[PDB]
């Protein structure tokens, strides 16, 4: 960000500002599982108000409701509970992010007013895809340009999305925040020039997106581990396995044997599960089972963690790593019937920190991991962006900060 505007030299004094954050918080039983993204932001909006703005107007997403009103499902209203406490000041509450009402509640709020819309996904102009017509995306951007006199982003989370929020308010000042610097700042320097072995680490449920992150990743790390749902769009591809209802990725399957020689060019070695621990359907108290690459995963049935094998596996990775970023957790790990997997490897990533491994765990659901294992002290960096972080690792500009003012 040293060629771009930070909080640090905006004047907030009598302003109002319109700040995109993170707080894209997981969610169990209709209640906050991590406020870490929430807590992350706190510096920033403490520094808004206590150098006199006039408001903090908060703006983001919660999960992917694709352009309709969720409220039900994917409402921020809890989020302006937690951070009412986080914080030590109120926060009102719109249920909208734009317009009519919501510019009227923004336009000329009491000094030192603390704000926080509703999740700009539930409209289509956010992402504006979920057919968004052009003329109301500009209307969309024109309405949450209105909600401040000057913008920061502190949204390091979301800052490799070029949605409108982030990249789309028209004000003189976009500012970075101060969660964007310590997250760019810490990433530069982890970065630069790695320890090595470098092993990336690859799970979780964001397949479509993240395979597609795979290709440039392979030309900066020696090892990767490809886990979680990821594993099985390779699986069914190089192994021609059964993976019955277990995620898979049609577009990143045709793309599968490219990335696999290309590793093999590159000289990273590939650490894929050979086990399993399968379930029944989607659900915390499904019936559960046991597979292997060999045996396949039975028709209707999905794998949900991997097994012992794979553990041990990914455990002889992790001890040849001098350097470890890892985003997305190896199973379900907010169900404990398929925990089991990213504990172990939460384990080996510790063990691994404390023999000198300079070890970085990101994302809204990896870090959930560190706070319900207790291990956040105990790796060298937990980021609050996982799809963001691994964007940085390919050598990209993320959309977020590019779209900043220019000093
Ligand atoms: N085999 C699997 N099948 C389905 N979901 C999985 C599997 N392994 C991990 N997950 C899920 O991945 C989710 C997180 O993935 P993702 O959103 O990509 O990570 P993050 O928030 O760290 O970037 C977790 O909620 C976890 O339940
Ligand atoms: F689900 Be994100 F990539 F933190
Ligand atoms: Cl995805
Ligand atoms: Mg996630």
């Amino acid at each position: 960000l040293s060629n771009k505007l930070t909080l640090d030299k905006l004047d907030v004094k009598g302003k109002r500002v319109v700040m995109r954050v993170d707080f894209n918080v997981p969610m169990k039983n209709n209640q906050i599982t991590n406020n870490q993204r929430i807590k992350a932001a706190v510096p920033s909006i403490k520094f808004c108000l206590d150098n006199g703005a006039k408001s903090v107007v908060l703006m983001s997403h919660l999960g992917r409701p694709d352009g309709v009103p969720m409220p039900d499902k994917y409402s921020l209203e809890p989020v302006a509970v937690e951070l009412k406490s986080l914080l030590g000041k109120d926060v009102l509450f719109l249920k909208d992010c734009v317009g009519p009402e919501v510019e009227k509640a923004c336009a000329n709020p009491a000094a030192g007013s603390v704000i926080l819309l509703e999740n700009l996904r539930f409209h289509v102009e956010e992402e504006g895809k979920a057919k968004a017509e052009p003329a109301k995306i500009e209307a969309f951007r024109a309405s949450l340009s209105k909600l401040g006199d000057v913008y920061v982003n502190d949204a390091f989370g979301t800052a490799h999305r070029a949605h409108s929020s982030m990249v789309g308010v028209n004000l003189p000042q976009k500012a970075g925040g101060f969660l964007m610097k310590k997250e760019l700042n810490y990433f530069a320097k982890a970065l630069e020039s790695p320890e090595r072995p470098f092993l990336a680490i690859l799970g979780g449920a964001k397949v479509a997106d993240k395979i597609q992150l795979i290709n440039n990743m392979l030309d900066k790390v020696n090892e990767m581990i490809i886990g979680g749902g990821m594993a099985f769009t390779f699986l069914k591809v190089l192994n021609n396995m059964e993976i019955g209802t277990s995620l898979f990725d049609e577009e990143g399957a045709k793309i599968v044997k490219d990335l696999m020689s290309k590793a093999e060019k590159n000289g990273v070695k590939i650490t894929l599960p050979v086990d399993f621990v399968t379930a029944d359907k989607f659900d915390e108290n499904a019936k559960t089972g046991q597979a292997t690459v060999a045996s396949g995963i039975p028709a209707g049935w999905m794998g949900l963690d991997c097994g012992p094998e794979s553990s041990k596996k990914y455990a002889e990775a992790v001890t040849r790593a001098k350097q470890i970023v890892w985003n997305g957790p190896v199973g379900v790990f907010e169900w404990e019937a398929f925990a089991r997997g990213t504990k172990a490897l939460m384990d080996e990533v510790v063990k691994a920190t404390s023999r000198g491994c300079i070890t970085i765990i990101g994302g809204g659901d990896t870090a959930t991991c560190c706070a319900k294992w207790n291990t956040e002290d105990k790796v060298s960096h937990v980021s609050t962006g996982g799809g963001a972080s691994l964007e940085l690792l390919e050598g990209k500009v993320l959309p977020g900060v590019d779209a900043l003012s220019n000093i």
